[PDB]
């Protein structure tokens, strides 16, 4: 498992999916930072989601440490561009990763213009 | 039940439900914040879910003029008091307030110790 910004088994992968149009969300922009030493967010990688609605390939497994991580869902830029106001500024999923051994996790979202689901899959790697 | 910064017409609910026991979440802290001039967040309002699950008396609407909200809803802490290891650090749900629509805003969120969910229901009328 290969180490720093790339894809090593792909520990963090996102999938989006649009409830209005039946359909993967495609092009959506997601933030993913960790939270610091000093209480503070710093920025640890972004990308934005393929034709499948995922997005792999954020980070390896030796760059993946323990810590508080949050991903950032630019849901607004989404809806808006299909022209519609959605409710919120964006959906965000805050979590402790690896606290007790390296897993792999998908997060997954499916958006609707006022309401979001999220849910998390959590898998112990080996291969 | 409960309140918050004080008690009017009731321009903003919270209202949290359980999906592991069909039941509403009670005791569930819930913190409200406006987003600031320098961007960063200012502490608003809080409270505590009462016994059907609702967080009411949060704000009034001469104090709830438009701007960017964000609701921190304190998951982790009502699954450890469950006795279940929680995926999710707390559930944020952030937006804008507009007074050209709508005036009643409740938020409701539906937890599982690995996903939830959120929707905004905005009316003219109550509740
Ligand atoms: C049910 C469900 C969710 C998970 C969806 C998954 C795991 C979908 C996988 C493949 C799909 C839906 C088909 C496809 O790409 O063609 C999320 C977390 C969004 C929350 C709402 C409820
Ligand atoms: C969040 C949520 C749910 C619960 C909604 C509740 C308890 C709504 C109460 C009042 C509303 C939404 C406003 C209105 O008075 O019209 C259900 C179980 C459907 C499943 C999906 C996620």
């Amino acid at each position: 498992g290969p180490t720093g910004t790339g894809e090593s088994k792909c520990p963090l992968m996102v999938k989006v999916l649009d409830a209005v149009r039946g359909s993967p969300a495609i092009n959506v922009a997601v933030h993913v930072f960790r939270k610091a030493a000093d209480d503070t967010w710093e920025p640890f990688a972004s990308g934005k989601t393929s034709e499948s609605g995922e997005l792999h390939g954020l980070t390896t497994e030796e760059e993946f440490v323990e810590g508080i991580y949050k991903v950032e869902i630019d849901t607004k830029s989404y809806w808006k561009a299909l022209g519609i106001s959605p409710f919120h500024e964006h959906a965000e999923v805050v979590f402790t990763a690896n606290d007790s051994g390296p897993r792999r996790y998908t997060i997954a979202a499916l958006l609707s213009p006022y309401s979001y689901s999220t849910t998390a899959v959590v898998t112990n790697p080996k291969e």
